[PDB]
């Protein structure tokens, strides 16, 4: 679910 707000956008799947 872990997701960057900035640069680089970077998502993890929890």
């Amino acid at each position: 679910g872990r997701a960057t707000k900035s640069i680089p956008p970077r998502a993890f799947p929890d």
